[PDB]
């Protein structure tokens, strides 16, 4: 099915063998500094190790979202260094800022993860190309008047691709993300879930990030820490509909669900 | 989609509104009696109440499987009486024996659940007709030389239908079950999972029972009490492939996964 592997400096991610699990690293900044003091970085490393032991294939590390420019680096850079040295797994870096991206890679990060899909700061894609790292382009926008949910997402993603490619990004460094929970009503989220398979016509691996998001809340009527089951359902449907990757919080539980899906669908 | 509801004496199960959850009632027989003493029956009632509070729509109660004839009744009959009076939900009774079935219904049971799909004791289907209760016909056999897994299951189920119908069972009292974990290699289980949608051409609602079964063990390499995630994956794929019902142990967790699936697929 994919005739190529994801190339990540020292690491090689096979796209045909299993749904790949990306572990969300939660950055808890020290209130008493702006930098990379012992507590934030040691907790980060701790968490990264736990996730590695629970089945994660990629550690995702993001500094601002939920900022400054200077601050993003000073807080993101020491964590990539430590997790890099102490955990043997590719790291993605979760930013839409070109500078931030750059520094992150030089610090050891391997994948770029841009929630603005290169629309943010198109320069990001040039960085992407320059280091030859895979870049995840997520669907997003600053409004939500849609002619047609699906047709628009596909158009939009495609607009991100154009930017990536016109910067020198190879098809094989491009991954897409439908951006569930961004720029969509709870209803539009469910519809996208229900039609995720349409992203495949674009020809690129797909990552899904629905972990504990708000729309799961809406359906189950349940707070952020009670969304394991709801997340799991979104994960399963995503694998059945063709996801190469899922970005989750609860790595132990989702690896098990992913691996059971993989066996059943025959990946 | 279904133009009719499941009719269950006092209760009415809608087939279009949600995936219906059937709760497996675990019968722990007192070692010191053969009948319906306080401990077995009170535990049973307790369990049934917990499952009702966690989202179950049907309580499944089975006495021998994992016997005598006389003993099955003496042990199954007092439980149907109590759970009936104390829990306001339809009960299915889990037996392949005509006598047992009969007595169970007279004791308040509403659905018959036959793991031998009327091949066991064809007379069961006559009971079924006589009381006009829905009867679940599960795929099973006493060997596992298959010409073609799927084509054979469909043929076999159909052979059960013939028996049901020739006893007077109305199409609307017929439910089918692919019998995962029965008469199939771990591999054949996965294949059936992967093609469950084929049972729909038969025109009848489908129930899936994969809760904590052995093939989940095989895939995850994990014991019976560590199969929540694996079960969940089988549940999700089943709802996506068209299940009207799932028979599970972990009712809280699966209701949540079912309800998230239902919202996404738009049931
Ligand atoms: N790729 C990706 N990155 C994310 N960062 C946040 S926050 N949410 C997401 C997401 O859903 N997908
Ligand atoms: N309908 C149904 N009944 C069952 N009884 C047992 S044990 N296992 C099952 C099952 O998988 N399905």
């Amino acid at each position: 099915k994919w005739d190529y592997d994801l190339r990540c400096g020292e690491y090689t991610l096979n796209l045909n063998e299993k749904t790949l699990i990306m572990g969300i690293l939660n950055v808890t900044p020290d209130s008493f500094s702006d930098g990379g003091s012992y507590n934030e970085v040691d907790a980060a490393v701790r968490h990264a190790k736990e996730m590695r032991d629970e089945g994660a294939h990629i550690i995702d590390i993001g500094g601002e979202s939920t900022v400054s420019v200077e601050e993003e680096i000073k807080r993101v850079v020491p964590m990539i260094q430590a997790v890099s040295k102490e955990v043997k797994l590719p790291i993605s870096i979760d930013t839409y800022k070109a500078e931030v991206a750059k520094q992150a890679i030089e610090a050891g990060a391997h994948i770029i993860n841009d929630i603005w899909g290169a629309k943010a700061e198109p320069k990001i894609a040039e960085v992407a190309a320059h280091y030859d790292v895979p870049i995840i382009l997520m669907h997003n926008r600053d409004n939500m008047n849609y002619r047609n949910l699906m047709a628009d997402m596909i158009a939009d993603l495609y607009d991100s691709i154009k930017i990536a490619k016109d910067a020198g990004v190879r098809d094989e460094n491009i991954i897409l993300d439908p951006g569930i929970g961004f720029a969509k009503t709870p209803e539009q989220n469910l519809e996208a879930m229900r039609n995720l398979e349409q992203l495949n016509v674009l020809g690129y691996p797909v990552l899904l990030g629905t972990s504990r998001k708000s729309f799961i809340g809406h359906v189950l009527d349940l707070p952020v820490e009670e969304r394991l089951e709801g997340t799991g359902a979104t994960v399963c449907l995503g694998i059945e509909k063709g996801c190469e990757f899922v970005r989750v919080h609860d790595v132990k539980e989702m690896s098990r669900m992913a691996k059971m899906m993989d066996a059943m669908i025959g990946k």
